[PDB]
């Protein structure tokens, strides 16, 4: 395999794990890109964009991120917040009022996005197109009742989180997450990531292989079925599914623009001179919401206001209070305060780990015994 692009001396070991991720058929196409206060220091590609392997993944390809979006939804939540124009503990329903419906008049914005509100999926027969339509996604939302209480364990919401963070933005800020983070943040600073991608970027966009057997979830219950298990769980073809905004899924970018913008969140808030966000905002939108076993993912998670904490499980790296997301297949998006760094993981041979996918932990551990 031809590993190709930057890795200085100090991080030797990160390009010698890069290349065993590579032997024995464990990568299709790769990229890691580790950054120091926002600068990338490492950023390492291998293999291929595409099935038929003729095609490099290379500097311009792109690939699904699939739930590592919520980490870019999460922040452009958390942007309105460190501005003043929502509050974390502030009930949904005084920014989308036909929330309320079904008793839900109470949840707040940072019960909604630490999966507490319990709209981890549909529970009845639904058209599996909905997703495809904004409008009739978030009414259905906005009507259900709740499969669990809040503040009793969160159940991960895999595609429903993208329609409440989302139609919370756009109630508030106005324009789509997707407009408002190209508008905001990906044009001004040059950042290769998208959320509803133009048809003029899908040439570049990575093929898929998807998993060779079905990840473990835990025991079954009402929440974990609706949110994986009906035939509606998941959302037409490729190229409409592109172009839309799902923000909790169907983001594109390369693992250097994942790792500029949580490097942002690692180094102040600021990115290339530009402030995102203040360190208040950060430490508010990072904080722990609640930690235990989670009803949908098999897992002991610590949310944040939707980013994913590190600990217990330390996929991350060392540092128990980074932060992150993880996405379907295996990619990943961290940030460390506490240590300056950042990293994501992008690849597109999906495997079958939820969170923590070993291509990805043994990049990261390399990452930081590097330091």
């Amino acid at each position: 395999t031809d590993i190709t692009g930057v890795c200085p001396d100090r991080f030797a070991a990160v390009r010698e794990v890069f290349e065993q991720n590579f032997a024995d058929g464990g990568e299709l196409g790769a990229r890691f890109a580790f950054a120091i206060e926002g600068e990338v220091v490492v950023d390492l590609m291998g293999g291929f964009a595409d099935r038929k392997r003729q095609v490099p993944f290379g500097p311009d390809t792109l690939t699904a991120l699939f739930s590592t979006t919520k980490a870019v939804a999460a922040l452009l939540i958390a942007r309105l917040v460190d501005e003043g124009r929502l509050a974390y503990d502030q009930a949904v329903a005084d920014v989308w009022p036909e929330f309320a419906q079904a008793g839900k008049d109470a949840v707040t914005v940072e019960q909604a996005l630490s999966h507490q509100a319990g709209l981890s999926g549909f529970p009845d027969e639904t058209d599996p197109a909905i997703w495809f339509d904004w409008d009739a996604t978030c009414a259905k939302l906005a009507a259900m009742a709740p499969l669990f209480p809040i503040g009793s364990a969160s159940g991960y919401h895999p595609v429903t989180y993208g329609y409440l963070a989302g139609e919370i933005f756009r109630r508030v800020d106005g324009r789509t997450m997707g407009t408002a983070l190209r508008e905001d943040i990906c044009e001004p600073l040059g950042l290769d990531l998208w959320i509803g991608l133009p048809d003029s970027e899908h040439d570049r966009v990575a093929d898929l292989m998807r998993p060779t057997a079905m990840p473990q979830f835990g025991e079954i219950n009402p929440a974990v079925e609706a949110a994986f298990f009906k035939p509606w769980s998941s959302p037409k073809g490729a190229a409409e599914w592109r172009r839309v905004e799902i923000p909790s899924a169907n983001g594109h970018a390369t693992a250097p623009a994942l790792a500029r913008l949580m490097g942002a969140l690692a180094h102040g808030g600021t990115l290339d001179g530009r402030s995102l966000i203040t360190p208040a905002g950060i430490k508010a939108a990072t904080a722990e919401r609640l930690r235990g076993r989670d009803l949908v993912l098999p897992y002991e998670i610590s949310w944040g206001a939707g980013f994913m904490r590190n600990e217990p499980n330390f996929y991350y790296g060392p540092t128990a209070e980074a932060f992150g997301h993880s996405g379907w297949g295996g990619s990943c998006a961290f940030a460390d305060p506490t240590r300056g760094v950042s990293g994501a993981y992008v690849m597109n041979k999906q495997g079958n780990a939820l969170i923590g996918d070993p291509r990805s932990v043994r990049l990261i551990e390399a990452a930081y015994a590097s330091l």
